Formats: C-alpha cells, sequence, structure tokens
C-alpha cells in the first residue's frame, strides 16, 4: 500500500481566515482554476461569468467535452450563496490522482456575498455527502464520480497549517500519506453520511471537565468542516467554555468584545502569552464500544492572528445555533482521514501544525467511556 504520495503533498495553499483550495482544471482545452477546499458540502462549482473579485473564470463555450444540463441550481451558505447554471463536463487535477474525470458542475452566473476580495480562489469543492448537494441527492457528488469512474480508493487526507502569511496544506487524494503524522491515528465513526457528523462526548479546558450532559455538545448536529475556520459550538456549550477559558487566562483581562470576536488583542513583537491560555480537548466516541480518545489543541490555534511592531490575534472560538463545527482551529493541528469507505475519521497530531517550545497538540487514547450512543442528539 503506497504511504507516500509525492505529487499530492503541499498541493494546498490558502490567505488566512479566508480558506485552504487547490488547483483544478476544467473544459477541453483546460482551463486552470483555483478550487476551494469544503468538507462541509456537496455541490462542485465555478465563477462561470466575470465579477471583480474573480481573477478569471470558466466559460463554457470554449470547452469542446462541455455539456449542459440545462438545468439551473443555487446554494444558501451560512453568509453569501451564488445562483448558477449546471452541466457537466472533464475535471482534473495537475497535483492529485493523474486521472480525468467527468463531474457535475453549477456554472456561477450570480453571487451574493461569495466570492472574497483578492481571495485567489474561483470556486468550491464540495467534499462532502450527497445527501444535502442541491438542487438535491440526485446531482452527484464530484468526489463520488472520481470515484466510481478511476480507480483513486474510496477515500482521502487533510493537512492544513496555519500560520504565525499564506497557509499551507497537503490532500491527499485515496490515500494517507505517513510522512503528514506523528505517532497513532485514532478513528471515530460518522454517524450519518449526509454531513460529517461526529460526536463528541465530554469536552475539558485545561484537562477540567466542563461537565454537561454530552448531548449539549451535539445538540443539532457536530461535524468536521475545512470550509469553516472557526470552532463553533452550541448556545450553552460556548458560554460555558469561555467562562472556562476565562478563568485560566485571568493574569490579564480582555475586553467582552475580545470573547465575542468583535475585538482583536495585541502585544509587542512576539511576546504572547502564549502560556495563560488553556489546551483544549475534544472526546470523540471512539471505533469499540465504550471505548473513545480525545484530541486536544493549543492557543495556537485558536488565536487566529490577524495581520505596526505587534502581533493581534482574533479569538476563533464562537457561538453556534447549528449544532457543533469543528473547523480550522481544530483540524489546523491535525492529520484528518476522511475515510468514506469504512464510514470513519482519523486524527493524528499533525507534523506542519504550528505549537510552541513547550506545548504541542495530541491525541491520546483510550479512555473507558460509557453511555456514548446516547450523547447522540435524535429529532
Ligand atoms: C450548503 N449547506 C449544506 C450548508 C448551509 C449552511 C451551512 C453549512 C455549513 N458549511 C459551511 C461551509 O460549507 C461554508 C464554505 C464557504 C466558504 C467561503 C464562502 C462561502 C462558503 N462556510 C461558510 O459559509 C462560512 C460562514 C461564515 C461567514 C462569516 C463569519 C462566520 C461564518 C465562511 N466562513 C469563513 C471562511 C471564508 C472563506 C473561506 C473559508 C472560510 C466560515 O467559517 N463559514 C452548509
Amino acid at each position: 500500500k503506497k504511504g507516500s504520495f509525492v505529487e499530492m503533498v503541499d498541493n494546498l495553499r490558502g490567505k488566512s481566515g479566508q480558506g485552504y483550495y487547490v488547483e483544478m482544471t476544467v473544459g477541453s482545452p483546460p482551463q486552470t482554476l483555483n478550487i476551494l477546499v469544503d468538507t462541509g458540502s456537496s455541490n462542485f462549482a465555478v465563477g462561470a461569468a466575470p465579477h471583480p473579485f474573480l481573477h478569471r473564470y470558466y466559460q463554457r463555450q470554449l470547452s469542446s467535452t462541455y455539456r449542459d444540463l440545462r438545468k439551473g441550481v443555487y446554494v444558501p451558505y451560512t453568509q453569501g450563496k451564488w445562483e448558477g447554471e449546471l452541466g457537466t463536463d472533464l475535471v482534473s487535477i495537475p497535483h492529485g490522482p493523474n486521472v480525468t474525470v467527468r463531474a457535475n458542475i453549477a456554472a456561477i452566473t450570480e453571487s451574493d456575498k461569495f466570492f472574497i476580495n483578492g481571495s485567489n480562489w474561483e470556486g468550491i469543492l464540495g467534499l462532502a455527502y450527497a445527501e444535502i448537494a442541491r438542487p438535491d441527492d440526485s446531482l452527484e457528488p464530484f468526489f463520488d464520480s472520481l470515484v466510481k469512474q478511476t480507480h483513486v480508493p474510496n477515500l482521502f487526507s487533510l493537512q492544513l497549517c496555519g500560520a504565525g502569511a499564506s497557509v499551507g496544506g497537503s490532500m491527499i487524494i485515496g490515500g494517507i500519506d505517513h510522512s503528514l503524522y506523528t505517532g497513532s491515528l485514532w478513528y471515530t465513526p460518522i454517524r450519518r453520511e449526509w454531513y460529517y457528523e461526529v460526536i463528541i462526548v465530554r469536552v475539558e479546558i485545561n484537562g477540567q471537565d466542563l461537565k454537561m450532559d454530552c448531548k449539549e455538545y451535539n445538540y443539532d448536529k457536530s461535524i468536521v468542516d475545512s470550509g469553516t475556520t472557526n470552532l463553533r459550538l452550541p448556545k450553552k456549550v460556548f458560554e460555558a467554555a469561555v467562562k472556562s477559558i476565562k478563568a485560566a487566562s485571568s493574569t490579564e483581562k480582555f475586553p467582552d468584545g475580545f470573547w465575542l470576536g468583535e475585538q482583536l488583542v495585541c502585544w509587542q513583537a512576539g511576546t504572547t502569552p502564549w502560556n495563560i491560555f488553556p489546551v483544549i480537548s475534544l472526546y470523540l466516541m471512539g471505533e469499540v464500544t465504550n471505548q473513545s480518545f480525545r484530541i486536544t489543541i493549543l492557543p495556537q490555534q485558536y488565536l487566529r492572528p490577524v495581520e505596526s511592531q505587534d502581533d493581534c490575534y482574533k479569538f476563533a472560538i464562537s457561538q453556534s445555533s447549528t449544532g457543533t463545527v469543528m473547523g480550522a482551529v481544530i483540524m489546523e493541528g491535525f492529520y484528518v482521514v476522511f475515510d468514506r469507505a469504512r464510514k470513519r475519521i482519523g486524527f493524528a497530531v499533525s507534523a506542519c501544525h504550528v505549537h510552541d517550545e513547550f506545548r504541542t497538540a495530541a491525541v491520546e487514547g483510550p479512555f473507558v467511556t460509557l453511555d456514548m450512543e446516547d450523547c447522540g442528539y435524535n429529532i
């Protein structure tokens, strides 16, 4: 089994807070496009018309291999949204498996709050399941095609490395690269195949139990969403967390705006009080009954840095009313294996992740935890 995917390493790029994107080509002859990696969607879409924030776009009238499904679609994201027209064509990935598949594509015609000014990416690649792909579960997701058409194993992995400018990372399609991680890879079930829904069964700031019915952690749902930057937590759990964390940082106090993400804090050139902020652990239902493991992050993960002679940061842990959302603040610390074949997800320490001389992210296990499946939300 190949364990060194030389071609696919460092294949991802990103501009902090604006996401990680890969290079892809569509139409024939090929037209290059910087697509954005998003494990929290299922529509493959691209800028298909001129627009001020787009440096370039896909022109269906220049691809001989083009083809039009004669149907329109649009998708509402948390804040922005786009309206496109569906079709097909040949898609490739210059730094991915040397295959060339036919996928579905929404040519984006009209968009509001979707493209970001100078974000350098022109489209999105929803890597999630068909269950939530507009117009409906019929529009076969791109990764599903890449799979049925070629021989790339049904599974991909992601290494997102933040920074302390220009974030990088690896997207290994169809395999796991042994060099991207250290130690042991722990898996957690994928509750339901719509989003990448997992389950948290215990949370703790600086090793101290938050102590809530593990149902509040998954109130609505919990998902791994690379397409989201912040660690989003339910209403109740968010407050609990900020109080605890707040307690642990008390050496210095910060304006209510900070903990609400409205304001950003700074310190003299590289004199960040890293060691006052606590570590955060999420316990995820393990594979073996009554057995679970935990992933712990650092301030270097949840205090996303922001562009004088100071180092300013934005608190990256925020509230949510749509379940828990393990975004980038989480992921940027691990090597996450989205093993679709076996309905699961692995977590191992990320070999490129930012951490200081004294503390490092981690993944440890096992822990004999009882009544875990009850931590899940039923409706
Ligand atoms: C379609 N569907 C089933 C669905 C509907 C609603 C919610 C979700 C959950 N998935 C969300 C991600 O798929 C989606 C990916 C995206 C990125 C950039 C622009 C537009 C969309 N993220 C957000 O909407 C934002 C929503 C958001 C906007 C502003 C403040 C907080 C959150 C974008 N923002 C920052 C970001 C910008 C650029 C690149 C990467 C991340 C986030 O962290 N999340 C899925």
